[PDB]
């Protein structure tokens, strides 16, 4: 209770927890081999997040960085969190459209890149530098949202049209989250410094959440995965 | 020699060598390709084990953590040796009862936490905290073992009758192997405290070898591996 | 600036970038499934190298380690730069000669311990125990080496004749590369300390522009990617 945003580390880890929970419970009597699939990759996201939050919550994922000339405290856990739970989701939008193998390993290639160097920005103890790493990062991130908006679209229309349509929702909700996450960071004090840490914390508790367990919801709710029956 | 538990890490990186030394020269004349691939997991979990091993042997694998009132030695590397272990022989149990994708991704899965959340524990300065982590980790075991001891027992009886009975040998090996871990880490010195560190180290060390050398001899002396022939 | 090697980071930073860049370009109009696999793969491992020798650019990737009686600076960031790159490569020639699945897993595990032990001897205070390291380290590239001169010279030789001779090539490059590097790393400030830092940071330069640009170029300016048409 020693730190004035514990109230949104602790929301998310209860948050992460319950969701967690409920994919566990709707998870269970799925026998589609290719249902399973996406239960499998689906319900561990905020089990990752639940672990993540909770290290936050405890204080173990926190740590202080010397730059801007504070001793600024850095959440990494969060992103750890996003370092797994980014590649799983994609999982999610490939197995959907059924992307083939290449395209798989890029997008998770530059995924890796953009939390990669996201966190190096974060950690970094030269103030100017922490934005080349945010460049770096972002530009990764269009990378990603462009083999997504524009390379799955059309592989999603030839696609069955249950998984087309409901591509093209998950896409749009793709591209706005994932914008969300360069542009809070900047705002942030890890960035640019006009919004406080503890709402800092606020509004990327709501990204994850949303992003671990609203996306989530969307996802299994829809008979887009399964067997054609 | 400053370490009065130098011979338990000396015996266990002795142990590992000469055991992935065996399996070198026994997994050399494989052509079957299924086979090979049993022998290529089988073979680099000790190879993974001795290198951990020899750390800590020497020293590199070992911190300190301040809880409980003194400056505990942890050997990290301990759990860094179950992290890429553990779900290599989960691979073994996988191929051997073929189950299909999904299942593999849940267990892996579950399998990071478990010992992620169990490393944080064992890192945790504050005292308390140490066991919550425990009961985390601890919990992400019974998964596992659930769906070894539940999951794969009908599909593994519905697989060869030279693989269904081979599978119920090395399930009753997984479920009191893993088991014995969980109990280990509380008594020893880094959970409750109630057994020494050499102690505990020597427990650790049987272990080991048992999960990383005996069960390997286990399943390459089985012809549940190879083709039908 | 304040370092005397930082042109031959520098400049290795310039390499890796400029050659993502034509990756990108020259990668784009793929359609063949197999073909962008390839190009993924290739594509991927300059910018890995990109953001990694940037880190050690701006002095990110540098650390202190006492040992030798000094305070001699590890660039970790280099070793990190291996982890990712080699086993994209490997990977490569796996592909090319269409290697079976427990081929790939003992190939990829003994790099990573040949990376992971690499590491460890560089970070090591004692100076003796640098070399065992490195003995290990050295020993597992030997593997790895003898499984691409002699394992998949055969498989090759069965494939298709545009990827029989075309791995032939960078079987005899990448038997010289991967040499290269204990050497350079022995004769370094890192173990016998013979060659002073700066010229070391200039021969890894080499080595790493060459065996991730390089190397690349002679992939995709081949045909026996692609399918047969
Ligand atoms: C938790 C779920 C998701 C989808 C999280 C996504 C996070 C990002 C795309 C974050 C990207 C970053 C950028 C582009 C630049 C600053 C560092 C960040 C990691 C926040
Ligand atoms: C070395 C081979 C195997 C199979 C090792 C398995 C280790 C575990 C299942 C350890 C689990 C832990 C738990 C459940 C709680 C405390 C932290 C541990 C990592 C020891
Ligand atoms: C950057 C591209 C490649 C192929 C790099 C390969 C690097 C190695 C094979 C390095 C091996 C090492 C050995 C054998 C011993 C000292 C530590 C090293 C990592 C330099």
């Amino acid at each position: 209770t020693g730190r004035p945003e514990w109230i949104w580390l602790a929301l998310g880890t209860a948050l992460m927890g319950l969701g967690t929970l409920y994919f566990l419970v709707k998870g269970m009597g799925v026998s589609d081999p290719d249902a399973k699939k996406f239960y499998a990759i689906t319900t561990l996201v905020p089990a990752i997040a639940f672990t993540m939050y909770l290290s936050m919550l405890l204080g173990y994922g926190l740590t202080m960085v010397p730059f801007g000339g504070e001793q600024n405290p850095i959440y990494w856990a969060r992103y750890a969190d996003w370092l797994f739970t980014t590649p799983l989701l994609l999982l999610d939008l490939a197995l959907l459209v059924d992307a083939d193998q290449g395209t798989i390993l890029a997008l998770v290639g530059a995924d890796g890149i953009m939390i990669g160097t996201g966190l190096v920005g974060a950690l970094t103890k030269v103030y100017s530098y922490r934005f080349v790493w945010w460049a770096i990062s972002t530009a990764a991130m269009l990378y990603i949202l462009y083999v997504l908006f524009f390379g799955f679209t059309s592989k999603a229309e030839s696609m069955r049209p249950e998984v087309a349509s409901t591509f093209k929702v998950l896409r749009n909700v793709t591209v706005v989250l994932w914008s969300a996450y360069p542009v809070v960071w900047l705002i942030g004090s890890e960035g640019a410094g006009i919004v406080p840490l503890n709402i800092e914390t606020l509004l990327f508790m709501v990204l994850d959440v949303s992003a671990k367990v609203g996306f989530g919801l969307i996802l299994l709710r829809s008979r887009a995965i399964f067997g054609e029956a």
